[PDB]
């Protein structure tokens, strides 16, 4: 139950669930993983590696070269590619044993993927081992590191600023920042490029492709949401964190609304400042943070997405996964409340994969009845539900010739946060789809 800081043999056996939790950087991902990977092939294990991004996957496919480890003999996936892989008839491999690398990423499918493995180790059809820095419940902002840290509360910007915060732009070195939200990011990242610092922007829909970036000589600064704290490795010298998120929250079951800024958990801001201090040759690495932690509230939506995800992923016969026992507390639907007949549930899976919409809004669209390719409901909500860009009515050229308002029948406020989502929510409500 409690969690270990070394892997032992005896951790691959079915029924066992093993949380190994060394200090960020102690080489969970390069050097414990490939021992427990060398021990499974030496037991004939069937056993499953579960990256929390492609970027990551790519990372240890190449930590793992010389191994016959199948990149997607052992079986190499990100966590959203296998609770995808279960949400398809394509009815998994029985893996007895599932290495969950970077255990405590919180976007709903790695919550159904914990889910899920922690119920088939509980049938006693499999053994796991969940690796992470900061497991749930964790109540430390400042664990170990390779090196020592410096750290300092300081007045972190939320916004532009024209004079003022000197500190920030005469360090010499490479720091990252931990913003909120890709919009509060482009507005720090613009204010950094005025001041002539080469910035890299990171988010969830970009990071593949600019994540390259970082491994090169020449940037100042990295600008970031929390898809940074999902074990990406810089070569950094300090840290700046806001210590501030977007929390997704359903209100009374009828929309989604984006609350706050609001405190991180400990768990995040562990982890943001745990991407410094890595080099135990290097002291001198510093983490300026600008307020307080708190734990997650009842109201996160991505718990709920979770059940309504595992509500619908096949185990064996009747049953239904439940959460992780740690994370079990903080939804309170009922298992089963979400499944779908089979044909709805091809287009839940159909909304959220192809139309990247969010997992709450594609459950409301499959189960109302509605077909992947009828977009009439993105026109016909209420007028409360109007999407505004650049404070006036968003209009759309819709697949049949007419220009409509853009207004949804329900209202997700992830698909218009940002540029780039309306762009795609836009294009989803046009019959349109920019290529993949
Ligand atoms: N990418 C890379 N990192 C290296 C290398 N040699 C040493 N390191 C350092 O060793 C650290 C430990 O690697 P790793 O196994 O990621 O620790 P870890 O416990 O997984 O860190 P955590 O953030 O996910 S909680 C790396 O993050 C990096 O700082 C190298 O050749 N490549
Ligand atoms: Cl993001
Ligand atoms: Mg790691
Ligand atoms: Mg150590």
């Amino acid at each position: 139950e409690t969690p270990v800081e070394c892997f032992e043999p005896s951790m691959l056996k079915k029924k066992q669930l093993t949380v190994l939790d060394l200090h960020p950087g102690a080489g969970k991902t390069r050097r414990v993983l490939p021992e427990i990977v060398r021990e499974a092939i030496k037991t004939r294990l069937r056993t499953v590696i579960l990256a929390p991004t492609r970027v990551v996957a790519a990372e240890m496919e190449e930590a793992l070269r010389g191994l016959p480890v199948r990149y997607m003999i052992v079986d190499l996936m990100c966590h959203a590619t296998f609770t995808s892989r279960l949400l398809q008839p394509i009815r998994v491999p029985n893996y007895n044993l599932y290495i969950m690398d970077e255990a405590h990423f919180t976007d709903p499918s790695s919550i159904a993927a914990r889910g899920y493995i922690s119920t088939r180790v509980e049938m006693g059809e499999a053994a796991a081992i969940f690796m992470t820095a900061t497991p749930p419940g964790t109540r430390d902002a400042f664990p170990d590191s390779n090196s020592p840290i410096m750290d300092t509360e300081v007045e972190v910007p939320e916004r532009a600023w024209s004079s003022g915060f000197d500190w920030v732009t005469d360090h010499s070195g490479k720091t990252v920042w931990f913003v909120p939200s890709v919009r509060n990011g482009n507005e720090i990242a613009a204010c950094l490029t005025k001041a002539g610092k080469r910035v890299i922007q990171l988010s969830r829909k970009t990071f593949e492709t600019e994540f390259q970036k970082t491994k090169h000589q020449e940037w100042d600064f990295v600008v970031t949401t929390d898809i940074s704290e999902m074990g990406a490795n810089f070569k950094a010298d300090r840290v700046i964190d806001s210590r501030r998120c977007l929390k997704p929250v359903i209100l009374d079951g009828e929309r989604v609304i984006l609350a706050g800024p609001m405190p991180v958990t400990h768990a995040s801001a562990a982890q943001r400042r745990g991407r410094i201090g890595r080099n135990p040759n290097k002291p001198g690495d510093e983490y300026l943070y600008g307020g307080g932690c708190a734990e997650t509230d009842e109201d996160h939506a991505h718990w709920l997405e979770a059940r309504m995800l595992l509500d619908n992923i096949y185990l064996q016969d009747g049953l239904i996964a439940s959460l992780y026992r740690p994370e079990a507390d903080k939804v309170a639907a009922i298992e089963g409340e979400f499944k779908l007949r089979t044909e709805q549930r091809k287009t839940f899976v159909e909304l959220m994969k192809r139309g990247d919409l969010p997992v709450w809004l594609a459950y409301q669209v499959a189960s109302a009845g509605i077909t992947y390719t009828d977009r009439r409901w993105c026109f016909d909500g209420t007028t409360n539900n109007t999407i505004m860009e650049d404070s006036v009515p968003a209009e759309v050229w819709t697949r049949h010739g007419e220009k409509r308002v853009l207004k949804p029948r329900w209202m997700d406020a992830r698909v218009c946060s940002d540029h780039a989502a309306l762009k795609s929510f836009k294009e989803f409500a046009a019959g349109k789809r920019a290529a993949a």
